[PDB]
């Protein structure tokens, strides 16, 4: 099973200048809980944005060019990325925009954080078709001293 996990600001913005400008510790904790002990697939730009391997996960990087770091696994196509995960119950696709576009048609589950924040961005999560997806979990949180915007954790499953 393939799942996508992402955090979306207003208008589906996910990034600006190869960064995420907000800081929501509760959302990063959600990301870690839902990805730990699973393979994670990311594109090369997202690898550069994170800047280091994510511990406790098999890190798989898509790039058309040879890898430059043997602490992670480098692959050259979507099918190779999936194969490199092996026989696991759930593969997590962690972006960025181009990678999400390619994996969305193959995904059964979306883990989405909706952040109440207006962000100038240059990268968006794909337009997906709402009729294709059932919301099976949602949890709203107001802003607090650690998290400066309100946010909604949602899990959707392909109908
Ligand atoms: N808010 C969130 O949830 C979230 C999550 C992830 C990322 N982000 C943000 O998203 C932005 C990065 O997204 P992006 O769309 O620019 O880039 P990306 O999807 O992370 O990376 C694209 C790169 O991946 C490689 N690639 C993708 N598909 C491939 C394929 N089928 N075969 C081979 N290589 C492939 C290519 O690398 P080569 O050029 O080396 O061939 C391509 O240039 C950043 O702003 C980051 O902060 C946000
Ligand atoms: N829900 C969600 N939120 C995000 O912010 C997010 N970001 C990315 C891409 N960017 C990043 C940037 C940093 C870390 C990261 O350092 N995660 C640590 C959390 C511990 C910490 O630094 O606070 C991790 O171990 O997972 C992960 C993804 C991909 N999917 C996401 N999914
Ligand atoms: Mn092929
Ligand atoms: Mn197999
Ligand atoms: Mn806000």
């Amino acid at each position: 099973m393939i799942s996508l996990i992402a955090a979306l600001a207003v208008d589906r913005v996910i990034g600006m200048e190869n960064a995420m400008p907000w800081n929501l510790p509760a959302d990063l904790a959600w990301f870690k809980r839902n990805t730990l002990n699973k393979p994670v697939i990311m594109g090369r730009h997202t690898w550069e944005s994170i800047g280091r391997p994510l511990p406790g996960r098999k890190n798989i990087i898509l790039s058309s060019q040879p890898g430059t770091d043997d602490r992670v696994t480098w692959v050259k196509s979507v099918d190779e990325a999936i194969a490199a995960c092996g026989d696991v119950p759930e593969i997590m696709v962690i972006g960025g925009g181009r990678v999400y576009e390619q994996f969305l048609p193959k995904a059964q589950k979306l883990y989405l954080t909706h952040i109440d924040a207006e962000v100038e961005g240059d990268t968006h999560f794909p337009d997906y078709e709402p009729d294709d997806w059932e919301s099976v979990f949602s949890e709203f949180h107001d802003a607090d001293a650690q998290n400066s915007h309100s946010y909604c954790f949602e899990i959707l499953e392909r109908r």
